[PDB]
DNA sequence: CTGCCGAAGCGAGCACTACTGTCACACCTATTTTAAGCCCTTCAATCAAATCATCTTTTGGTTAGGATA
């Protein structure tokens, strides 16, 4: 279930640890790197942009702290 | 017309280190020779702290490997 990555590393059998396995998976996890879009992400992105943006300047990536699976 | 002697307030003795006239002998330095240790300067050889140049780790945006909504 993408959980207990110590067990995942042990099952891998190449002497990897949980942290390395998780790092590699997250760097190649479609669920994390959101090529997709969701309604709540769009709504909250619009809300934060409208709250903060002045003129043509918006906090393009500082919104990522609030919305998951982004950069 | 001059002169004696009282009343009250004072007082005593007991309770089983600054100068000056001399004076000779100290102070003082003329140099020799070591043997290991001296203080300060003064520059030179070596060092290490800080700064610059460039490779690289990651933080916002564009590209065409890559994808949903």
């Amino acid at each position: 279930g993408h959980l207990e990555w110590q067990k995942i590393a042990e099952e891998l059998g190449t002497s990897r640890s949980a942290f390395q396995c998780l790092q590699k998976f997250q760097q190649h996890n479609k669920a994390l790197k959101r090529k997709e879009w969701t309604e709540e992400e769009d709504r909250m992105l619009t809300q934060l942009v409208q709250e903060m943006r002045v003129g043509s300047h918006i906090p393009y990536r500082r919104i990522v702290y609030y919305m998951e699976g982004r950069d």
